[PDB]
DNA sequence: TGGCGTTCTAGAATATTCGCGGA
DNA sequence: ATCCGCGAATATTCTAGAACGCC
């Protein structure tokens, strides 16, 4: 049975109502939250008992999903990417072999 | 010599045209921090090179705070009071 | 993974529009940086937290980039230009 | 049971700053 | 006396540990 995180979070992104807050990727490979102030109090508790970034976050790490890095953050001058080998648009089935660490 | 982090915390926390996003608490043993995204995004900034809540939660446990458990996040630490800058020196950061 | 200092710094040499304060030498085994303070104030912050000569130059030395010898020049044997691959070798001191 | 979910804190790697020492 | 390269402390980011609750 594949755990209620990921077939949340599977959800949550692939549904076109909340694409303007998170969404695919255009290869979908990946998934971005935008505004992650607006996401939180949004669209975390309707799937979650939280509406907190760091709870979501901590989740995604515990599923090995690792944060794509933006060669256009790092300087003084809102985009946060996840990515999965296994967490692919499309291909649902495969959430059965991500498993969560221990 | 205290480090930057505590007395740019003492100093914003204490500023009273911020007190409506971070602000002591009444007795001031702690302070509070009210609407994260707006502080984070406004506030932050303008003291730190970065505009992320998590970096300045980082920072604050870094520093031997902690979060008292009840948008209204509360931190402590004994030597982080409101009229009480010389205290700073006793904070010790975690290697 | 290539960390965020060397991809950004080969981005930065290798971008023509900063050319005229930081590009390849004519054989692209080193690079320039021309006006000093300019350079500090203009494209190091639209790149990294700072806007500070001594914090890119202390990097460029963690990396083990050397000053070349003669308006400012630094090197390294694997950042050339036309080998963006290369930058995988490059080791960070410990 | 034991794996999962939420919270709060810490580890680890790189980044930024300051100042110094030997050449 | 100057200056390049570096040690060390702090800063920022991303991931993980730890405690506890709960079916
Ligand atoms: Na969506
Ligand atoms: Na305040
Ligand atoms: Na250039």
């Amino acid at each position: 049975h594949v755990p209620a995180f990921l077939t949340k979070l599977w959800t949550l992104v692939s549904d076109p109502d909340t694409d303007a807050l998170i969404c695919w990727s255009p290869s979908g490979n990946s998934f971005h939250v935008f505004d992650q102030g607006q996401f939180a109090k949004e669209v975390l508790p309707k799937y979650f008992k939280h509406n907190n970034m760091a709870s979501f976050v901590r989740q995604l790490n515990m599923y090995g999903f690792r944060k794509v890095v933006h060669i256009e953050q790092g300087g003084l001058v809102d985009d946060t990417e996840f990515q999965h080998p296994c967490f692919l648009r499309g291909q649902e089935q495969l959430l059965e072999n991500i498993k969560r660490k221990v």
